[PDB]
């Protein structure tokens, strides 16, 4: 269980794509996570509030060697705070930006978990048939939104297209403008770089965030096979060029509040994330 | 025997490719390929051809299994061999810029022909243009786009078929003269003509498309399709009054005004003859 191959598997529906390495798969995915119990099972029950979760539609990331990273959304990242807020009575909405099935990182999927593949179980109607964002914006935001918060889970994935979408731009606009709640962990963050596009400044500027880290991805990730390439630009990075506090430089389980923008630095992150979202959307509700 | 089950799709819930049986009987290490009529024939480098492919891979069916498709490789490669080898060069655009996505397994690995463009497109496959960022910037009365293609896989259905982007794309080719050319599945995307309205400007337009009864039947009973498509091609472009003109896959083509299509990856290479002879025709009536 220390001989498993350090090199990534190939993906046989698309060309020059890998998943990750089977030992990597050992290191950073589990049967089971962490989570153990939830804080307030059945506390909200007007059945009024709801998430928006912006979900990743492309699987496949270009690297700089010309291969591609067979990744998607992390399903831990993705399901687990969604366990905490679903359980709390605040039902959700899952869109994309055009309407495709949801990307996830099967390969992370905790198969030993009741909680998660219960809560995948539930979601699957709705990750197989979103909702397209440009309808979201449309017709059920505005001030009267039903929406309370806007969950952004990550995997490597969430670096494509949402990191540059108009349809993101207005979604992030609509929440500082109602004071509701962006969540988003992992990479997930990418997303936010979508609210300085065709702009000076970005209306996030002096927000501090959890980021996943520059140097596992440049670093530690290429090396056991994780990544089978190198990323052409880095979320942490970016973040602080558009005037963010990347508050973070390793890879703890970190989370952190920042008026309404709740932020986890890694998968570790995703249980606490969870009770942090469910616990300030719930003090939020007086 | 081989199995007549579809094979699992690793990266997909509940996803197949088609069954080992099915793959045996319609794919192939080579194409009917046979040469091109005119190398050469166009030498100014003005016009091109603007390709829209599909971005999605999966198809949900009527029975929550999905589909690992793509584009069809050979329906997609072979017409723009014939029409890059006569001096067209090609763009490629998604309606978001993802890249292409194929369906690997039809890749005929033997055909020179075929993995030849396939090859000179990888870069353009994997990083291709936004169509809506074309819209703004490459369309107009003065676009160097002689013709739109659309090609055919069962991936075409999704996305291309509701789409504004393609609608406006499409506009631009009837108000300016240009061709559009499909084959197989990809006529479904002519459906955008009609979103948001009582009365597509393609109606009236008579079209070659995959048959209904074979997806329906055929292609269920040897496990190609993993189960039922929710809607049919046909059926939904004939609601939209265009008149479906085949009930059969043989490799028909047709003309029709600017628009050229075909029925099936069997009429492939007869697609690209056709718009090649059709473009090089219309470089020639405007002078």
């Amino acid at each position: 269980v220390n001989e498993l191959s350090k090199q990534p598997t190939p993906d046989k529906a698309e060309d020059n794509a890998f998943f990750p390495s089977p030992y990597s798969l050992s290191q950073y995915t589990a049967p089971k996570t962490d989570f153990d119990g939830v804080e307030h099972k059945g506390a909200y029950k007007d059945g009024k509030w709801k998430v928006l979760m912006i979900a990743a539609e492309e699987r496949y990331v270009l690297l700089e060697n010309g291969k591609m990273f067979s990744t998607g959304n992390h399903p831990v990242e993705m399901l687990l705070p969604l366990h905490h807020l679903m359980e709390a009575g605040f039902d959700v909405d899952v869109a994309t930006l055009s309407g495709y099935p949801v990307k996830l990182e099967l390969w992370a999927m905790p198969t030993e978990d009741e909680a998660v593949i219960s809560t995948y179980n539930k979601l699957k109607e709705k990750l197989k048939q979103p909702k397209k964002l440009a309808d979201v914006i449309k017709n059920e935001l505005g001030p009267d939104s039903d929406y309370l918060s806007v969950f952004i889970p990550g995997g490597h994935a969430a670096v494509v297209g949402i990191s540059e979408s108009e349809d993101v731009q207005q979604t992030l606009d609509w929440a500082l403008d109602n004071d509701r709640f962006i969540v988003t962990l992992c990479h997930g963050p990418a997303a936010l770089l979508s609210a300085g596009l065709n702009r000076e400044k970005s209306p996030l500027e002096g927000y501090s965030v959890c980021v996943f880290p520059d140097s596992l991805d440049e670093g530690a990730n290429i090396e056991i096979g994780y990544l089978p390439g190198r990323l052409k630009w880095l979320v942490a990075d970016l973040l602080t060029k558009q005037g963010l506090k990347v508050v973070n430089d390793d890879m703890t389980g970190r989370t952190l509040k920042d008026r309404k923008l709740l932020t986890g630095d890694s998968p570790l992150a995703s249980n606490e994330l969870g009770k942090l979202a469910v616990n300030e959307m719930l003090n939020a509700i007086q």
